């Protein structure tokens, strides 16, 4: 009875011997380019001769890809503050698209969203095209300045948004626009942000949100809402 | 000067002071969703508030999707047989494309020539290639579809493949039913690195423009089984 070599890259590797009805042994490889990269995976596996059909899943056309960036100058502040431990990455595959943030089955796109503030930094582009795809994400320590100021904080009226803790910062990219936004118990931040996100909105991440923008220096200082 | 965590999948985690005029601990969450999936990553590391210059790469725009696989029905046949192990992934990259003759490897300065957008595919008795090359998000998303999930089209061509005295004589060259958008009966004659020989089912793409083997002369005709042998 038929045994083959079972073997992929990161998995467990064996000699098996296979269901009935798997009678060919498979190498298979996959060799994918693209923007200068080259990948190549093997995989060695059982496999079948009669044919079996398999759905075809939606092809969405759309790539949405989001950063957010957060800053400190304390010590150690990126460390996490909960009891347990951090997610540095995760896989989620949604199971309705091979048949049988939007949940939508059988949004503002394309285009980018911007915003920053002294301390955080949301950036958010969905593409329809390739060269879209291609283009990389430049965070905050690589944005220049743009000739606009506006006002930074987040937080309650009296607790993170207040006289004393609103300050006056230098824009930096294309979040050429001033921003306020309110939502939820009450909440708030300033920040630069480009002027398709006060269209758009999509931040932290309150419910309710309500944003407005102004397109000159400063003109989101607190006493002029 | 400051500490901060460094940490990331697959990295090494700690606590580290940071080089001099890094006065910012940062933390990254990119959030990627394509496909029906979702991917997100979080980075912990050091970093500085003072602007600083980075360069953007070239957009090419092509994502170029390459399947190849290949059966055999004997026990552990699937084995290699080479003495030395064998490459289960590989990852190479074109440092130039980070503004620092190609075929279907890429000329980046013999340039911007492949005759691509679209898909080629060939298969014989036990390989299959298919090569589909991308111009937009919406072929991406289409996935490839294994030999095994092809119905038969009704084309019959005549496959082999190896010397003219060994793996496609007479005598090795077996008629079969074609799977797939292969409708094209083909011989295909290159190197390797002698006289090189390969007949099978492909796709009317794969006859024009495609390969994927030196020197390669290729052949197609569209009546089931006139890639025979004595018909060149
Ligand atoms: C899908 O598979 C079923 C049974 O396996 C078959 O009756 C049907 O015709 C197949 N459809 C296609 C398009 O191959
Ligand atoms: C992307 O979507 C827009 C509609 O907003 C459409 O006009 C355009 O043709 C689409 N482009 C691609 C490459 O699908
Ligand atoms: C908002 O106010 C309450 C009480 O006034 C306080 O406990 C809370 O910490 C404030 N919010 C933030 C984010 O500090
Ligand atoms: C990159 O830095 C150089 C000098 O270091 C500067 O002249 C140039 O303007 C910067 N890049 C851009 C795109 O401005
Ligand atoms: C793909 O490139 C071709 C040029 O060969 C062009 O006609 C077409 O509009 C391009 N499609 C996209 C989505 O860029
Ligand atoms: C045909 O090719 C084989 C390798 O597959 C080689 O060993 C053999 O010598 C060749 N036959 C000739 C040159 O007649």
């Amino acid at each position: 009875s038929l045994r083959c070599m079972q073997c992929k890259t990161n998995g467990d590797c064996r000699v098996e011997e296979c269901a009935l009805g798997q009678d060919l042994c498979r190498t298979t490889i996959v060799r994918l380019w693209e923007e200068g990269e080259e990948l190549e995976l093997v995989e060695k596996s059982c496999t079948h001769s009669e044919k079996t059909n398999r759905t075809l899943s939606y092809r969405t056309g759309l790539k949405i890809t989001s950063l957010t960036e957060v800053v400190c100058g304390l010590d150690l502040c990126n460390q996490g503050n909960s009891g347990r431990a951090v997610t540095y990455s995760r896989s989620r595959y949604l199971e309705c698209i091979s048949c049988g943030p939007e949940e939508q089955c059988l949004p503002g796109c394309p285009g980018s969203n911007g915003f920053h503030n002294n301390d955080t930094f949301h950036f958010l582009k969905c593409c329809n095209t390739t060269k879209c795809n291609e283009g990389p994400i430049l965070e905050l320590e690589n944005l220049p300045q743009n000739g606009r100021q506006c006002y930074s904080c987040k937080g309650n009226s009296t607790h993170g948004c207040s006289s004393e803790e609103t300050f006056l910062i230098d824009c930096r990219g294309p979040m050429n626009q001033c921003l306020v936004a309110t939502g939820t118990q009450s909440y708030m931040v300033r920040g630069c942000a480009t002027a398709s996100m006060c269209q758009h909105a999509h931040l932290f991440s309150m419910n309710h949100i309500d944003v407005s923008c102004c397109t000159k220096s400063g003109c989101n200082h607190p006493d002029l809402d």
